[PDB]
């Protein structure tokens, strides 16, 4: 699956990739406000598609807690239930200034670990996302437990570039967000 997106990644045409990560970087301009009205709104309409079909962006690779998920389009359960679901409004982790990609993911689901493990991403650790264009690098700057009326820490700081890994917290009870947010960091 991490494979069956991997796959399905290298058999699409890099114009193909381009136009995507692009519709998801004019998509990530309209969250973050480069691109035209019509290309943010298009990026729109591909993160709204992507969000109806709840396709897979990708996966987020956090090493501390040996989680490679897939992250598709949508918190919606059925995308939580099958890994990360990227956060409507939030920038496609497709990286970039003024991109904040919040993935959620259950803070475990039974049997199923997805984020169980957030807690223990540590600032400065890592984590990645591996899209359609590729893996980028995060590592966290800022863990965050926020209540979850808070969406502050959820938008694009401007001039940044985040995915905040988005997760109930504490583990079980699940009363607050915990944000571990990654700063964009040059993947190595």
């Amino acid at each position: 699956n991490i494979n069956a997106f991997k796959e399905a990644v290298t058999k699409i045409d890099r114009v193909e990739i381009n136009r995507r990560l692009e519709l998801a970087y004019a998509y990530n301009a309209s969250i973050a406000g480069p691109y035209s009205a019509e290309q943010k709104q298009a990026g729109v309409v591909e993160y709204a598609r992507m969000l109806e079909v709840k396709e897979q962006i990708g996966h987020v690779i956090i090493p501390r807690i040996n989680q490679d998920i897939p992250i598709y389009a949508g918190s919606a359960e059925e995308n939580l239930q099958r890994g990360v679901g990227h956060l409507e409004g939030t920038s496609l982790p497709v990286g970039g200034e003024s991109t904040h990609a919040v993935l959620t993911a259950h803070r475990g689901l039974p049997t199923a670990k997805l984020f169980t493990n957030l807690d223990k991403v540590t600032v400065g650790d890592r984590f990645y996302i591996e899209h359609i264009g590729g893996k980028i690098a995060y590592q966290v700057d800022q863990i965050k437990v926020i209540a979850p009326d808070q969406l502050e820490d959820l938008y694009v700081i401007q001039g940044e570039d985040h995915v905040t890994l988005l997760t109930c917290t504490p583990y079980m009870i699940n009363s607050h967000r915990l944000l571990v947010r990654g700063k964009r960091i040059p993947y190595v």
